[PDB]
């Protein structure tokens, strides 16, 4: 089985936040409660971070980890510069904190796995201090449309096979 994480670490990306390391795992998935220096980073999600933060020193091109359709390409989304791909399973890959104005696609575009979709960055809603990284989250198909479920819902990416989600578009 190949995960989006396996895909990224083979290309030299490294993991800054890994829900398999949070206390209680596999229980209480994504419970992170990351706060420092007066910023509570998981405040909006009641401390939950159902997602992987990864980063690269080598380059800043962010590759699409699966193929699919662009459904959100927002410079000022909830994760700063927010880019979302819906894959063949109709789950939504959230790419967050991209350099605003770096997105290479618009809503409706088709994307092949590995296509460069934007640049790694540190943009966020309130424009607070943040380290340059990619936030990658797999929002499920059955995510409620209410805002907290569009931002905080998340599948366990480490259990999600992408071996067959790379079809040519
Ligand atoms: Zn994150």
């Amino acid at each position: 089985m190949l995960t989006a994480i396996d895909y990224l670490t083979k290309k030299g990306w490294k993991i800054s936040s890994d829900p398999r390391t949070y206390d209680g795992y596999p229980k209480n998935y994504g419970y992170r409660n990351y706060h420092e220096n007066g910023i509570n980073y998981d405040e909006f999600c009641g401390g939950y971070h159902r997602a992987f933060d990864v980063y690269s020193n080598e380059t800043n091109d962010v590759p699409a980890v699966t193929s699919g359709t662009v459904i959100e390409a927002n410079d000022y989304g909830n994760f700063g510069g927010t880019f979302v791909i819906r894959d063949a399973n109709d789950n939504d890959w959230i790419y967050g904190h991209l350099q605003r104005g770096s997105m290479r696609f618009v809503v409706g575009d088709k994307v092949n796995q590995g296509d460069i979709i934007g640049l790694q960055g540190n943009s966020n809603y309130y424009d607070n201090p943040m380290s340059v990284h990619l936030h990658l989250q797999l929002r499920p198909k059955d995510a409620k449309k209410d805002e907290k479920s569009q931002v905080c819902s998340g599948l366990a990416m480490e259990k999600y096979d992408i071996t067959n989600l790379n079809a040519k578009q």
